[PDB]
């Protein structure tokens, strides 16, 4: 009689283990800045991006971004990289990849890729899973295969990898009657028929998850998100007054149990799991109105990463930001931003935090 | 205070709940045999195809397979789904396809796809789960999207439908210095570059699974499989003596409670978790050596499906296996089905068992 194979792995703690925006960081993902790709002009970029730079991305849809402010936004990301490092944080980058090469699936082409430069926005990570999501653009529908030896790694030390459908992403996922001059209220340029989300619209509180319907999230995902995390935890969806809303971490920003950043003008109603909190209200951004913000409100500012519950990395020129947060409380670590952030993102975006001290708890 | 967003679903039962390979069948997906593509020929197919169909799959690389062969096997998988929905049990099939249109994905670029036919291979479901698995083939790299419908109707009415991480499969899927005529030891074809797996591999015995590394079931695939259904499930991992070995439904089925059908000229040791089982040992099959069979060895006759413990399908040529199982005291339901089997699979691998009547229990 034969006997059954041992395991293949041997036995090891996960490297994934997260449960809050706040608890002390360990590990974190850092996004890069490779030769990237203006997206392919569709309905989802035609109903997220700011009015203003429609010219820009219609003229050189498919093709690359100003090679100055490129350079720009990649010595920033290194600067924020390096800080981290210092801070005694493992770090790990994604590779490089070929975005600039024709995509071909059942229902889309795409002429490549996007960029490497937001982890947060596709992986998904909380206890000791790390979730590939399912992206409604199509231009990002391999986003995760740079981060690829990174997520290999952590399944063969017990990281739970796994992943949503992928979706199709026909023409049947956008909507037919939709009005694109309608800036208010917010209608979902995406459709229910498969499971679709990004990352970014949820964020971490231990038992707690909050999140938002977007431009990128449709109820299908969340309940597929919820679905997967199991009883364990729960997602409270909220519903705020950002015209096309797509990532939700410009509009609540968990900092510490019980306090909580919140965009004023965006929340005139807070979310009642707040009830007990402390609510602190973020000052008006200091960019010039000249600068280009491509994919982002002029709230992006707010996009801070926390390294433990007393410590957050604030873009450099906020000085109104700056000096709020340290009237609340918080030590400071200052960094030049404001290029990688006209791509669409601030420390928060450019991070996915796959490992802080501490165990699952409620704090509501 | 706002308060959060009702959940979007209902309370309904999930449609998916299956344990066994035996208990009372209720909900079947049943393949379909559309406009099917011949792979690209790679290593892979080199690796798994039998050397007397290389000349024909090198040749007609991309192209379509003799229509006459394919009008029979059409038929008779129709004949099938009529036979099971008679039986009172519901059926769902796979919308159709177009297999032959290019495919290009950062790695590697394909022709198609290849056929909708055997949704044993690229689905596996055990309790309420239902997984779209990371197969090795390129062709095979869509296949779930003509079952999307089914799978989204499942999720939304409490079916847990998730994904292993679609794979990349660069040319380092494959080991760069193979030889082929070699054909023991067993050496895969692919690597341990990231997890792969078909869901034919595996079958369900309640909380105990039986399995085996394959030219399309690596390590890390098994350990993906078995840390994604948990410590309810146990995956019980064992070696035969197949030549090229791709799938394990025509070396080990079990049939009902402490009966299983073992191929006694593959497994010279039976697998001890079948110490306390009757053995039933199929003889050989009845086609004329003349009958063409592309993807299969001459055993593809016992690929049998149970509808209940005591009922089994058998393809209605198989004299005598047809006598064997009345004499083993199981009721015979005859189909014609030699004609799909030339395209490789039997009722088993046509068919993925969805729901079943039982409850989660120990058969070992």
């Amino acid at each position: 009689y034969q006997k059954e194979e041992p395991s293949y792995f041997s036995h090891s703690p996960s490297p994934v283990e997260v449960y809050t925006e706040w608890d002390p960081l360990e590990e974190v993902i850092v996004g890069i800045m490779d030769d990237i790709r203006v997206p392919d002009w569709d309905k989802s970029l035609k109903a997220i991006i700011p009015e203003e730079n429609h010219d820009f991305f219609q003229t050189y849809s498919g093709k690359r971004f100003p090679e100055e402010l490129l350079i720009k936004a990649r010595q920033e990301v290194e600067t924020l990289a390096q800080i981290l490092q210092a801070e005694g944080i493992r770090v790990k980058r994604p590779n490089e990849s070929n975005h600039h090469q024709p995509i071909m699936t059942p229902h889309f082409t795409t002429g490549g890729t996007f960029y490497s430069a937001m982890p947060r926005d596709c992986l998904f990570a909380i206890g000791k899973k790390i979730i590939e999501v399912p992206m409604s653009w199509r231009s990002r529908y391999f986003e995760t295969f740079a981060f690829r030896d990174i997520l290999n790694d952590y399944f063969t030390r017990g990281a739970e990898w796994i992943a949503a459908p992928k979706p199709m992403l026909s023409d049947d996922v956008w909507e037919k009657d939709f009005d694109f001059e309608q800036e208010f209220p917010f209608r979902s340029i995406i459709t229910e028929v498969e499971p679709l989300f990004d990352a970014a619209d949820f964020m971490k509180m231990g038992r707690d998850i909050i999140g938002q319907r977007s431009h990128a999230t449709n109820k299908k995902g969340i309940e597929w998100l919820r679905r997967t995390l199991g009883p364990d935890y729960h997602i409270h969806i909220y519903e705020f007054d950002e015209p096309a809303p797509m990532h939700i971490d410009t509009t609540i920003l968990p900092l510490a149990p019980g306090r909580v950043l919140i965009n004023k003008g965006w929340v005139p109603q807070i979310p009642d799991i707040f009830k007990d909190w402390e609510i602190l209200n973020p000052p008006a951004s200091n960019l010039p109105d000249d600068h280009p913000l491509y994919m982002s409100s002029n709230w992006i500012h707010t996009n801070v990463l926390m390294l433990d519950e007393k410590t957050v990395i604030v873009e450099e020129d906020e000085e109104a930001l700056i000096s709020a947060f340290r009237q609340w409380g918080f030590k400071t670590i200052l960094c030049p931003f404001k290029h990688f952030q006209t791509f669409g993102g601030s420390f928060h975006c450019a991070t996915l935090d796959v490992k802080r001290s501490g165990s699952l708890k409620s704090y509501i």
